C-alpha cells in the first residue's frame, strides 16, 4: 500500500508502528513491506537527474557532475542542515541554565527554589526541542542520500548499457562491481554526517565566544590530540596494508583445501596441514595485535582527554587564587561540548564529505566514457553492400591510420535479397569483427555502407535471459502460434522441450544454467530465427552441436524457412560452403577469397554478493548460548573481565568515599567527568584486547580443525564455496572488528553504570527512578531488534537481484544493442530497484524510530531525576552541581553505548554460524567386498549397491565404464570417502575392526584431478618431515623425477605458485605417483591416467608401475584398447552391477 499520515506522526515516526508489531510477532516477508511514494520511484529519480545532467554537458564548458546535482537537491539539503544546527546550538547552550541553577541553589544567593525549578521546566524543554528538531533532521537527510544512491545507480546503468564496443574489452569487471558495491552505504548513510563540515567550526565559535576569554588553552590541547589521533590514523593503514598482503597468500592454501579434500584424506596430511594453517595465523598475528594495540591507545587517549582538556584549561586561570563550584561544573559542561564537536564530528565530517566527492568524481570519470553512436539504415534497395573498408580497433590508430594492426582492408561484396553468405577463417580472423562492423557496432575509418536495418543476431557465446522458453524466443513480440511452431519444429528442440513436466513455459535462471551447451544454443537459433528481420547474422551457430545435429539442422531450417531471406553464416564446412552463394575467407585480418566455387575449383561469476544469499540465511538469530560459549572457552579472557569489573568497582568505592568525605577545588573535575572517571587505562584494557585476540586464534583453529577430519557427506552437502566464504569473512570479523566493538561496548556500559550507581548514591531517590528507565530500556531494545535484524536481512538477501541483473545484462550487450530492448532492461532494473530501495528505506525508518523513543526515555529520565534533585532539600554545595553535571552529559555516551550494543549482537551473528561449523560432526593385500554401498549424501542416488567381488593377490584389475557411471564413487567407496554399509577384508579385516587412520595409509591413488599446493617440492613431496634427502633423490631416481628438479631453476625449492600450473598433466601424474611411492602402500588405486596424456610419460608411468609395484594389485581405470592388455582380471560398471571376467577377448563376444 501506500503510506500517509499526519504532521504529529511524520514527526513522532508513529506510523512505522504497524511493521513493528507484525514483525515482533510474526516472520516478516517481502509482501508486508509497503509501495514507496512516488516521490522516491526510480524512473522519476532518473528522470529529474538526466534533466539536469544533459543541461549541464550542454551548456558548462568544464562538465561537472556536481554542477547539475546542486541545481538539484541542493535546496533540500541546506534546509535539513539549518535545522540540524539550530539543534546544536541548543545543545552548545543549554549549560548556561545549568550554571544558573547551580547558583541559584548556592548560598551566595537568597534566591527561593522557585526560580530554580523555573530554569529547570526550562532546560527540559530545551531537550525536547533539541530532540525533535534533530531527529527529523536526520532522517530527512537520509531521505536526500536515498534518492541520491537510486538517481546515480539508475544513471550509471543507464550508461553502462549505452556503452560504446570499443571500450568493452577493456576488462573492468572487477571495477564496476567495486563500484557498485563500495558506494551503497557510504554514500546513502554519511549524508547526513557530511553536514557538519561548518556546523563544527560555527559551534566552536559559539563555544568559545560564550566562554569568557585563558581558555584557548583548551583549544590548543584539543587541536594538538586532533592531530595525534590523526597521526594514530596513519600508523593503522600502515599495519592494515602489511596485513592484507599475507592474508591473501594464507587464504589461497585454504581456497585450494576445500577443492581437494579427497586428495588430502586419502593422503591423510590434516596435521601437516594444520600446522601450516596455524604457522601463517601465528605470523598474521603479530600484525593484527599491533593494529589492536594502537586502535586500543586511540580510544584511550580520546576517553582520557576528558579531564586533561578542562584540567590544562582551569589551571591558567586557577592562578588567580578562587574558583567556585559553580564556574568549574560550567566549563566541564561546556568542554564535553566542544571536545565533542572538535575531536570528533569535525574529522567525521571533513573524512565523509571528500568520500563522497571522490565517489562522485569517480562516478562522473566512468559516464564520460565514449558513447556508442548508431547509424540510420534508410538507404534504400535493402542489399548488403560495403566498399574500401578500413577498421581499427583503438582510438588512437584509427584516428591516425599503417601506424596500427587493422582487421578488415578492401573488402567489397554486393548481394541481392535472398542469397546467402559464408564466411570463413581461422580463429581470431575476423568474421565477428565483420559482423560487428556489419551492425554498426565497429565504427569504419574509411568505406560507406548501405543496407536495410532490420538485422538478427546469434552470437558465439551463448546467451539466455531470466525469463522462460516463450519469452527468450518472442522478445515480447506479439505470440504468433504458427511461427513458434514452424520454428520449434524446423530447429528438432521440440524433443527437447517436451521432455520436461512444464511444456510451454519453462521458467529459467541466470545465464541457462539449467541447460547444456546445445540446448542454449538452439533456443539462440531459434531467437534469431524468430526474430522478424531480412538480413540474418550468425556467429558459429553450432559450435556447441554434435556433427550430426549440425549436419541435419541446415537442411532442416537454414535453406528450408528462410532460403527466400538474405542471411550470412560462419561456417568452415564444404557442404555449407556450396549451398551458399557467394564466399568470404579471411586471413591474418585480410580477405582471401571473394566468388564462387566455380572460380575456385578451376574474475568471478557466482560472486560472493550472489553467495552471501544462500551464505547468510542460515544464521536464525541472537541466543545467550553463543556468548556464553565465545565468553568462556578461554580462561584469561574470564580472569581479564573479572580483573576489570573489580577495578571498575573498587574506583566507584574510591569516588564514593571522597564525595562522603587548596586543590581540593580543582579536584572535582575527575569526579565530574564519567568519562575519565571509568575509562578503562592502558594497564586494564590492553590485557582484554590480547584475551579477545586470543579467543579469535583459538576459535579460528577449532574451526579448522573441524572443517578438516569431518565426514565428506555432511562436508559436501555444503557447497565449495559457502565454506570457503565462512574463513574469508567471519574469520576476519571475528578477529579484527569484533574485539573492537567488545571492548567500545564494555567501556560505555560501564562508565553508564558507573555513572547511575554513582549518582543513585549521593540521591537514594534516584536508584528507585533508575530501574523503570533501565528495564524500558531493555524491553524497548529487545522490541526493536527483532524487527530490525529481520529487516537487515531481507535487504541483504535483495541485494543480489542487482548484480544479477547487471552481469546478466553485461553477457549479452551485443544481442541487447541489436535487438533494442533497452526499455524493458530499463524498466526491470527499476523494478528490482525499488524493491531494493523499500528494503532500504524501511530500514532507515525503524532505525530513526528506535533512536526518537530512546532519547524521549532518556528525556524523562532526566527530568525525573533533576527535578527530584533539586526539589530535595540537601546539604552541601557539590552534590548538586556533581549530579546535575553527571546526569546532563550521559547522553552522548548512552546513544553510543546503544549503538554499540546492537552492533556487538550484529557482529556475534557470525561467530553463531562459527559455533555452528564448530559443532559439525568428526569421524599382496587381496580384497572381497560384501554387499558394498554408497552415496554422495544421505537420501542420494545409490550408484554403487548390492555389490561382491574379490581380487586375487599379485594381479590387476581393469575398470572399464562410461563417463558418470559412478567409477570415481567405486573409488571413493574403496577409499572410505564417502558413507558405506557393508565390509571389505584385505586378508580379513574390514573399516569396522581398524582404524580408518592405518586403513587410509594402506592405499594409494591419484585422483581424476591431481592436487597442488603452493609449496615447495619437499614440502609438496613430505609434508610431514618424515623424509630424507637421500631417499627422496632415491625415490626421484627410482621414478625418473631429476630433469623435473633439474628444469626448474630451484633446485628442488621451486615455489609452486598460482596453483602449480608449471607443470604438465603427466608431470603432475608423475609427482604424484611418486608421493604413493613414498607413502608405502601395498596396494594401489589408479584413475583414468591418459585424460590428456601423451605416449611418452604413459610409457613412463607404465615403465614405474611395473617396476615399482609388481607384485601388488593395481585396480587400474581406462578406456584405451591398448591399455587393457597389462589387466589380468576385468570389472565393468553397467549402471549399477558389477561384472568380472577373466579375459576381454570374451568380453568382446558380448559387444562386438
Ligand atoms: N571489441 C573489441 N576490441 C578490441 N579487440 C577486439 C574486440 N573484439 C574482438 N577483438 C579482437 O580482434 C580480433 C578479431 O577477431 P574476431 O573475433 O573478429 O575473429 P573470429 O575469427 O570470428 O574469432 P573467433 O576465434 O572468436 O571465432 C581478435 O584478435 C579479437 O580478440
Ligand atoms: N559433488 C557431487 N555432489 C553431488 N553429486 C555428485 C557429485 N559429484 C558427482 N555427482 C554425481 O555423480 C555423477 C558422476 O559420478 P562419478 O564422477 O563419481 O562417476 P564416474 O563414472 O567415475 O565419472 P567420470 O568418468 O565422468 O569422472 C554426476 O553426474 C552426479 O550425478
Ligand atoms: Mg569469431
Ligand atoms: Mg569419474
Amino acid at each position: 500500500p501506500l503510506e500517509k499520515a499526519s504532521v504529529v506522526s511524520k514527526l513522532f515516526f508513529s506510523w512505522t508502528r504497524p511493521i513493528l508489531r507484525k514483525g515482533y510477532r510474526q516472520r516478516l516477508e517481502l509482501s508486508d513491506i509497503y509501495q514507496i511514494p512516488s516521490v522516491d520511484s526510480a524512473d522519476n529519480l532518473s528522470e529529474k537527474l538526466e534533466r539536469e545532467w544533459d543541461r549541464e554537458l550542454a551548456s558548462k564548458k568544464n562538465p561537472k557532475l556536481i554542477n547539475a546535482l546542486r541545481r538539484c537537491f541542493f535546496w533540500r539539503f541546506m534546509f535539513y542542515g539549518i535545522f540540524l544546527y539550530l539543534g546544536e546550538v541548543t545543545k552548545a547552550v543549554q549549560p548556561l541554565l545549568l550554571g544558573r541553577i547551580i547558583a541559584s541553589y548556592d548560598p551566595d544567593n537568597k534566591e527561593e527554589r522557585s526560580i530554580a525549578i523555573y530554569l529547570g521546566i526550562g532546560l527540559c524543554l530545551l531537550f525536547i526541542v533539541r530532540t525533535l528538531l534533530l531527529h527529523p533532521a536526520i532522517f530527512g537527510l537520509h531521505h536526500i542520500g536515498m534518492q541520491m544512491r537510486i538517481a546515480m545507480f539508475s544513471l550509471i546503468y543507464k550508461k553502462t548499457l549505452k556503452l560504446s564496443s570499443r571500450v568493452l574489452d577493456k576488462i573492468s569487471i572487477g571495477q564496476l562491481v567495486s563500484l557498485l558495491s563500495n558506494n551503497l552505504n557510504k554514500f546513502d548513510e554519511g549524508l547526513a554526517l557530511a553536514h557538519f563540515v561548518w556546523i563544527a567550526p560555527l559551534q566552536v565559535a559559539l563555544l568559545m565566544g560564550l566562554i569568557w576569554e585563558s581558555a584557548f588553552c583548551g583549544l590548543g590541547f584539543l587541536i594538538v590530540l586532533a592531530l595525534f589521533q590523526a597521526g594514530l590514523g596513519r600508523m593503522m593503514m600502515k599495519y592494515r596494508d602489511q596485513r592484507a598482503g599475507k592474508i591473501s597468500e594464507r587464504l589461497v592454501i585454504t581456497s585450494e583445501m576445500i577443492e581437494n579434500i579427497q586428495s588430502v584424506k586419502a593422503y591423510c596430511w590434516e596435521e601437516a596441514m594444520e600446522k601450516m594453517i596455524e604457522n601463517l595465523r601465528q605470523t598474521e598475528l603479530k600484525l593484527t595485535r599491533k593494529a589492536a594495540y594502537v586502535r586500543y591507545f586511540n580510544s584511550s587517549a580520546f576517553f582520557f582527554s576528558g579531564f586533561f582538556v578542562v584540567f590544562l584549561s582551569v589551571l591558567p586561570y586557577a592562578l588567580i587564587k578562587g574558583i567556585i563550584l559553580r564556574k568549574i561544573f560550567t566549563t566541564i559542561s561546556f568542554c564535553i561540548v566542544l571536545r565533542m564537536a572538535v575531536t570528533r564530528q569535525f574529522p567525521w565530517a571533513v573524512q565523509t564529505w571528500y568520500d563522497s566527492l571522490g565517489a562522485i568524481n569517480k562516478i562522473q570519470d566512468f559516464l564520460q566514457k565514449q558513447e556508442y553512436k548508431t547509424l540510420e539504415y534508410n538507404l534504400t534497395t535493402t542489399e548488403v553492400v560495403m566498399e574500401n573498408v578500413t577498421a581499427f580497433w583503438e582510438e588512437g590508430f584509427g584516428e591516425l591510420f599503417l601506424l596500427g594492426t587493422p582487421v578488415l582492408k578492401d573488402i567489397n561484396f554486393k548481394i541481392e535479397r535472398g542469397q546467402l553468405l559464408a564466411v570463413a577463417g581461422s580463429t581470431g580472423a575476423g568474421k565477428t569483427s565483420l559482423l560487428m562492423v556489419i551492425m554498426g557496432e565497429l565504427e569504419p575509418s574509411e568505406g560507406k555502407i548501405k543496407h536495410s536495418g532490420r538485422i538478427s543476431f546469434c552470437s558465439q557465446f551463448s546467451w539466455i535471459m531470466p525469463g522462460t522458453i516463450k519469452e527468450n524466443i518472442i522478445f515480447g513480440v506479439s505470440y504468433d502460434e504458427y511461427r513458434y511452431r514452424s520454428v520449434i519444429k524446423a530447429c528438432q528442440l521440440e524433443e527437447d522441450i517436451s521432455k520436461f513436466a512444464e511444456k510451454d513455459n519453462i521458467v529459467l535462471g541466470e545465464g541457462g544454467i539449467t541447460l547444456s551447451g546445445g540446448q542454449r544454443a538452439r533456443i539462440s537459433l531459434a531467437r534469431a530465427v524468430y526474430k522478424d528481420a531480412d538480413l540474418y547474422l550468425l556467429d558459429s551457430p553450432f559450435g556447441y552441436l554434435d556433427v550430426l545435429t549440425e549436419k541435419e539442422i541446415f537442411e532442416s531450417c537454414v535453406c528450408k524457412l528462410m532460403a527466400n531471406k538474405t542471411r550470412i553464416l560462419v561456417t568452415s564446412k564444404m557442404e555449407h560452403l556450396k549451398k551458399a552463394d557467394k564466399i568470404l575467407i579471411l586471413h591474418e585480418g585480410s580477405s582471401y577469397f571473394y566468388g564462387t566455387f566455380s572460380e575456385l575449383q578451376n574474475x568471478x561469476x557466482x560472486x560472493x554478493x550472489x553467495x552471501x544469499x544462500x551464505x547468510x540465511x542460515x544464521x536464525x538469530x541472537t541466543t545467550w548460548n553463543t556468548y556464553l560459549r565465545y565468553i568462556t572457552v578461554h580462561k584469561s579472557l574470564i580472569f581479564v573481565l573479572i580483573w576489570c569489573l573489580v577495578i571498575f568497582l573498587a574506583e566507584v568505592a574510591a569516588s564514593l568515599v571522597v564525595l562522603w568525605l587548596s586543590s581540593y577545588y580543582v579536584f572535582y573535575i575527575y569526579v565530574g567527568v564519567a568519562d575519565t572517571l571509568l575509562a578503562m587505562g592502558f594497564f586494564r584494557g590492553l590485557p582484554l584486547v590480547h584475551t579477545l585476540i586470543t579467543v579469535s586464534k583459538i576459535l579460528h583453529h577449532k574451526m579448522l580443525h573441524s572443517v578438516l577430519q569431518a565426514p565428506m557427506s555432511t562436508l559436501n552437502t555444503l557447497k565449495a564455496g559457502g565454506i570457503l566464504n565462512r574463513f574469508s569473512k567471519d574469520i576476519a570479523i571475528l578477529d579484527d572488528l569484533l574485539p573492537l566493538t567488545i571492548f567500545d561496548f564494555i567501556q560505555l556500559l560501564l562508565i553508564v553504570i558507573g555513572a547511575i550507581a554513582v549518582v543513585a548514591v549521593l540521591q537514594p531517590y534516584i536508584f528507585v527512578a533508575t530501574v523503570p528507565v533501565i528495564v524500558a530500556f531493555i524491553m524497548l531494545r529487545a522490541y526493536f531488534l527483532q524487527t530490525s535484524q529481520q529487516l537487515k536481512q531481507l535487504e541483504s538477501e535483495g541485494r543480489s537481484p542487482i548484480f544479477t541483473h547487471l552481469v546478466t545484462s553485461l553477457k549479452g550487450l551485443w544481442t541487447l544493442r541489436a535487438f533494442g530492448r533497452q526499455p524493458y532492461f530499463e524498466t526491470l532494473f527499476h523494478k528490482a530497484l525499488n524493491l531494493h530501495t523499500a528494503n532500504w528505506f524501511l530500514y532507515l525508518s525503524t532505525l530513526r524510530w528506535f533512536q526518537m523513543r530512546i532519547e524521549m526515555i532518556f528525556v524523562i529520565f532526566f527530568i525525573a531525576v533533576t527535578f527530584i534533585s533539586i526539589l530535595t532539600t540537601g546539604e552541601g554545595e557539590g552534590r548538586v552541581g556533581i549530579i546535575l553535571t553527571l546526569a546532563m552529559n550521559i547522553m552522548s555516551t548512552l546513544q553510543w553505548a546503544v549503538n554499540s550494543s546492537i552492533d556487538v549482537d550484529s557482529l556475534m551473528r557470525s561467530v553463531s554460524r562459527v559455533f555452528k561449523f564448530i559443532d559439525m560432526p568428526t569421524e599382496g593385500g587381496q580384497m572381497t567386498v560384501k554387499d558394498l554401498t554408497a552415496k554422495y549424501t544421505e537420501g542420494g542416488n545409490a550408484i554403487l549397491e548390492n555389490i561382491s567381488f574379490s581380487i586375487s593377490p599379485g594381479q590387476r584389475v581393469g575398470l572399464l565404464g562410461r563417463t558418470g557411471s559412478g567409477k570415481s564413487t567405486l573409488l571413493s567407496a574403496f577409499l572410505r570417502l564417502l558413507n558405506t554399509e557393508g565390509e571389505i577384508q584385505i586378508d580379513g579385516v574390514s573399516w569396522d575392526s581398524i582404524t580408518l587412520q592405518q586403513w587410509r595409509k594402506a592405499f594409494g591413488v591419484i585422483p581424476q584431478k591431481v592436487f597442488i599446493f603452493s609449496g615447495t617440492f619437499r614440502k609438496n613431496l613430505d609434508p610431514y618431515e618424515q623424509w630424507s634427502d637421500q631417499e627422496i633423490w632415491k625415490v626421484a631416481d627410482e621414478v625418473g623425477l631429476r630433469s623435473v628438479i633439474e628444469q626448474f631453476p630451484g633446485k628442488l625449492d621451486f615455489v609452486l605458485v598460482d596453483g602449480g600450473c608449471v607443470l604438465s598433466h603427466g608431470h603432475k601424474q608423475l609427482m604424484c605417483l611418486a608421493r604413493s611411492v613414498l607413502s608405502k602402500a601395498k596396494i594401489l588405486l589408479l584413475d583414468e591416467p591418459s585424460a590428456h596424456l601423451d605416449p611418452v610419460t604413459y610409457q613412463i608411468i607404465r615403465r614405474t608401475l611395473k617396476q615399482a609395484f609388481a607384485d601388488c594389485t593395481v585396480i587400474l581405470c581406462e578406456h584405451r584398447i591398448e591399455a587393457m592388455l597389462e589387466c589380468q582380471q576385468f570389472l565393468v560398471i553397467e549402471e549399477n552391477k558389477v561384472r568380472q571376467y577373466d579375459s576381454i577377448q570374451k568380453l568382446l563376444n558380448e559387444r562386438s
